[PDB]
């Protein structure tokens, strides 16, 4: 259970996720950033856009991985051998919550807090009940809207 993972989970329509990530980016981290994407092209245009944005990133879909831990690319895009990042951000959620659970578990530590924000839209409506009751369990801070589309 992941009480020690402070979970931030906002509502961004897709056309939005972008502008949304460079003002999260900004808002939160000088390294291990871990922004998870749905799809294997989703991580190479996103790295591109952040590429062009003038944000040193790097994505998987070695090298890439040996940038990470150096902290010369803060932000490493990754689609579905990484702990203790500072920030996970969820750019597109996964279909089930266990997947979920296994990508938040790569921020925190024993003994500190992990970070990890979720970008939510109705793409996302069949996770909605199970991503609630996780929040309710893991006494996380649950989105109005969250509880009225769970019901």
């Amino acid at each position: 259970t992941s009480e020690n993972i402070t979970q931030k989970v906002v509502w961004v329509e897709e056309s939005d996720k972008r502008s949304f990530l460079l003002d999260l980016l900004n808002a939160t981290k000088d390294s291990l950033t871990l922004v998870f994407v749905e799809t294997k092209k989703g991580a190479d245009s996103l790295e591109d856009f952040l590429y062009h944005e003038g944000y040193a990133c790097t994505s998987i879909h070695e090298e890439a991985l040996h940038q990470f831990r150096s902290g010369k690319s803060p932000i490493l895009v990754a689609t579905a051998d990484i702990s203790n990042v500072k920030h996970v951000i969820n750019f597109d959620l996964p279909s089930d919550i266990e997947e979920y659970v296994h990508r938040i578990g790569r921020t925190g530590r024993v003994g500190n807090l992990g970070l990890a924000t979720s970008f939510f839209n109705e793409r996302n409506i069949n996770i909605t009940k199970d991503l609630l009751d996780l929040l309710v369990e893991a006494k996380q801070e649950v989105p109005s809207w969250l509880e009225n589309m769970a019901y």
